């Protein structure tokens, strides 16, 4: 008799009942761990599963996070190559997508993309049919969409991070600019993730006192403050971090894992994620922008309707035509 | 027209999830709401159910606690005398039972208790019938056995709360006798909950060094030091905290929470808990006493084997007959 | 020869450190141990000080809360009628005041609670002359501008709870309304704490969306949606938690631990609390109110400025007639 | 008048309190942001300093970990070259060290991150005289020997991570064989951080029960278990990772973090980490080992004496000579 079996006597004769809140993360490069190491240090899941077409890199994270058991309240790590590795996921976090080129065309790098999809997708879908996607992997609005569409899940269980992230940053910025903890600091940065996103310049508040109303020029070129600013330094922050240190991943990571505790906790709270848009704000075309949301664990089951100009709506409705434009061309 | 409608747009097809850690307390007493208080400060469920037989004061506490949710991350705080009300918990703590009554005996005590049971387990199995039965009622070997037979639940998923807190009271009581934090501090209290309990000084350790190998008359006569008093201040506790106050309640809760979050997120860990200890140490009889076992959302998966003094094991003999005595006078 | 000192040996020559984030409950009714039990599962305090007018009590709770030391990360819980045992607290939270007494007049009621603030406030400043005071016993306005008075501190050291909890309050049966987490739904209720508070209608919002943008109506008679009715729950929160239960504490406790946590961790975070008003919405005299303030380890370092309606500070200005009338009465 | 001169007004006349738990980060490599991050996402610092010589990197790094703000409760994030901006810290992770060359002698390379920290060391307690310096540089034993001489501080307050991670490694491989959550498997590993490092078997236990007990060849070539191969593979641990993916730093962050939250908080836990061994177990030269300490907030306070075997020993005063070899011949 080995010393396990003479030290521990299994005492159950029933079949063992199988994670509760399992979660998957398909690329560990920088931003798949950073959210990976997020999701852990904040106790979300008992099960943490992590895939990656790089063997070796895949194997060595996982074993290094592995090593730290001690310091986490996570029953398992698992990491592998083939995709049963993932079974009964309630959340995956896509982060994988195609290495851009020299001089290739949008529509040629969503098309890569898309091909790189079309295996991903599928397998996580066998493993786990009732899970929800998070896709974090960019151009996220047209990626979300495509994940939906190859998926086959109801829209409730695909999403995009979209300007989650971006509006983090926005109430950073603004809570650097006031002197208080960005909690208290309320704004919105909708529409599509990127240089065309929109500030909501009549939601920016602290204890629902709206800036807007004490200066009601912010964020035009008539502001004596420049609000404006604040929101250009929150699109143009990724390349600032790219240009320091050659890649973002930290802050991504914190948002993803944010994201998370919604979904797996139930929580229903509100963030502004990328969703079917389809019918909003004149929007027409079947795309996926960022709009406030309430996630919960049957995943994005509420969307909140904004109040807005004429002037943000346009950008909207603008911000769609250009990503139906890729979206049209697209070989599923 | 409505203010809701205009703001936010219910877009899920899918009937909702339900909950995936619910947690129900059965008895809103100090001892209940404690370990309410408990499980959801630290995050553990999604849904908190309480069930008791006064009206008026459940409804109470819920609502204070509802209060509260701004400052929480559980969905929902429910209660009601109905039981359909803890539908599909996964794990239910039973704190309900007898009030004492001076003269009476140890059997119609102990029936009294069995009578409340025989209302209350059949009540949960029926709208929980894959929950994990915590029971934290006294006396605690008795009733996990009763709770067992009642609930005709498999051995894994009916365990007694036993002697967790009596060996992390020992554990605190070390740490201050050896001026360090009760986590670093290693030692067993096993067997019959209480004045019957077995301080394991073999196990007795500060990072693997042997106590009883610095003094051997450890926990004798010849105890130079008194060890035994220490164990004696254990038994002694819930006495002289109930003299003081009235009442105990905030060790024991939080003692609960513990158990429960291994049981939540599968941990594997090993608590020293009640359960099934029929052909161990010489017992033969079925009865529920405290050894040390392994939890997680299976339940008491494993249990480990000790290895005691003939003269430990006799201890755990003669409370064994002890408990199996009042088993057979009892009427089910 | 000891077995201490064969296992343990004491290596610094450096007297210790002493603690950093002391904080001292003062009252051990349900109220103050609600928010101890708050503090101490929410690992903000590396040591807990209890004091109160009653032996027995006092050492009970301290007894009970320390038999849970293996689950908690708090050095030490210490408790005696004694002040000097709440030597060096960042935080001093003061739950202690008189039972209320039928036919009593309010003028006697407030006195009452003076006269114990009288012995009680010298002993904390005495030992913790760099202390955050934050008083939650009621009338909390009048009594915060006494700690205020006899405590000698400077205003930002002196905070009243006021309106925090109404404010939660609030936000849970918004959420309730809304079908949303709490934290996301904005909504603040400022003034004399209790009946006379003043529901700020205008920022009452959802991801920056007025929602009185929504209903202009919400809060008045033309209102079809009984907003008001919201407000008048918040009022009656407490009243009919005590008729149910006797008593109210879960929800107090989890809001003092919100304000420490704020303190204690330097968040300058906004919170609608009690401050010195005078000068603020046409207030004249030194008086308490709730209005949103930033807190961190200074204190109430900074006020926010809401822009009211003409109407809204009417009641404000009543409100702080109200209690100047009765703080001139006042034997200090 | 600017929005925030309209919106917020300062009402403290005191100089403000400044940080209580800050924590400082010398070298942002992988090992210095993973612990950063493990620090940040554990909630346990009110400010933290990052501080490295490759200024682009250093400002990317804070510049994405200041962006997650809203998902932190972190006052601030500062970084910078300058050494001042570390002021008041409690505890100074230094994980910067001499990049290794091609085939160059033992004494040359420690000798070369000598004088390295002949520049940071005395930066560091220039501006934070009373913190406690943590030394995670490899090699660990001798750096943290080099740190303690160039800072002049007691040996209290001189950290090295030595085998923390080593015996968390152990503890998780224990864990994995045995089926049960490493924390409830007591194993230590001792003595020089890598290769030389000293298994404990005595003290291999599952609740209080040793396997050497149960298995007295445990760790000899006698095994029919092979133990020995465990730690074999806790010392071979960072160089499979690295083989697979080029660095090691996951695991290392949550050590330190662990480290971290015993001395900012006060703990007074057990932890296996390098200090002055001169004078215990036959060791009298005046080296750093690991050996199981006390950590609190005033640093290393007490050190626990195993019962050790006289090979156990052997191996000890073995590591010391060599340790003391390279020592000698520094030039500090
Ligand atoms: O497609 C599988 C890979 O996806 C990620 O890496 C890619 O995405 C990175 C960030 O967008 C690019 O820098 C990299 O060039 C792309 O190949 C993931 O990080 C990799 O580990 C996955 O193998
Ligand atoms: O390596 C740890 C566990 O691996 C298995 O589990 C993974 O792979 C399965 C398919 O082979 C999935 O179904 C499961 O969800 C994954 O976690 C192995 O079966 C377990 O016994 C191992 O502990
Ligand atoms: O009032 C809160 C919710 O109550 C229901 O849910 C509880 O009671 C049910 C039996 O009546 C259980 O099945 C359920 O699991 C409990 O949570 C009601 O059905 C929900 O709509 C209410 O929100
Ligand atoms: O039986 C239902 C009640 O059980 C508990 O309360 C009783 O048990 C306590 C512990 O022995 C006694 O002190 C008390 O006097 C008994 O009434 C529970 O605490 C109650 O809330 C339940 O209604
Ligand atoms: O019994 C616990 C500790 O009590 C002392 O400390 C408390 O009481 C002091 C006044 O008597 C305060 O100054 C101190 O801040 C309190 O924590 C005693 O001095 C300590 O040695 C005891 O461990
Ligand atoms: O005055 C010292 C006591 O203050 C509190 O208790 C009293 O205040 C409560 C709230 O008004 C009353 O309900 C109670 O009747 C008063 O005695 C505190 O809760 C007590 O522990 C303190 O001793
Ligand atoms: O000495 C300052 C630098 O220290 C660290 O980097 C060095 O240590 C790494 C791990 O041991 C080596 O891989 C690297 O080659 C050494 O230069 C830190 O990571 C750097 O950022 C600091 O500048
Ligand atoms: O950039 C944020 C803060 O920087 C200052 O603080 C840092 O630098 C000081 C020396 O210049 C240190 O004393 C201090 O501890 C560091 O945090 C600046 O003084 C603050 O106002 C800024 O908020």
């Amino acid at each position: 008799a080995s010393t396990k079996e003479k030290l521990i006597t299994h005492v159950s004769k029933e079949e063992p009942a199988g994670p509760t809140n399992k979660v998957t993360v398909v690329g560990v490069g920088m931003v798949g761990m950073a959210a990976a190491i997020s999701i852990l240090l904040k106790d979300l899941t008992d099960e943490l599963a992590l895939v990656d077409v790089m063997e070796d890199k895949l194997k060595g994270e996982a074993m290094d996070l592995q090593h730290g058991s001690l310091f986490l309240k996570t029953h398992k790590i698992v990491a592998d190559k083939d995709y049963s590795v993932t079974a009964n996921s309630k959340v995956v976090v896509v982060t994988a997508g195609a290495r851009q080129q020299e001089g290739e065309s949008r529509l040629n790098l969503v098309q890569r993309n898309v091909n790189i999809f079309k295996f991903i997708i599928p397998n996580i879908i066998k493993y786990s049919p009732n899970c929800i996607l998070l896709v974090v992997s960019n151009p996220v609005d047209i990626l979300t969409y495509v994940a939906w569409k190859l998926s086959g899940l109801p829209r409730n269980r695909v999403i995009g991070s979209g300007t989650n992230l971006d509006s983090a940053r926005f109430r950073h910025l603004m809570g650097e600019k006031l002197g208080i903890h960005p909690s208290n600091c309320h704004g919105w940065v909708i529409g599509e993730h990127g240089d065309s996103s929109v500030p909501v310049w009549s939601g920016v508040n602290v204890a629902g006192v709206f800036l807007q109303g004490l200066n009601p020029d912010m964020g035009t070129d008539k502001d004596k403050e420049d609000w404006k600013s604040v929101h250009k330094m929150v699109v143009d922050s990724a390349y600032e971090v790219i240009k320091l240190k050659g890649y973002t991943s930290w802050a991504i990571g914190m948002s993803a894992a944010d994201l998370c505790q919604s979904i797996l906790k139930n929580l229903r709270k509100c963030h502004p994620v990328s969703t079917l848009v389809k019918g909003m704000h004149g929007v027409n075309e079947e795309v996926f922008l960022s709009v406030p949301c309430i996630l919960g664990n049957s995943g994005l089951t509420d969307v909140v309707h904004m109040t807005l100009k004429s002037d943000e709506e346009k950008q909207l409705v603008k911000s769609a035509e250009t990503l139906w434009g890729v979206q049209k061309d697209l070989t599923l």
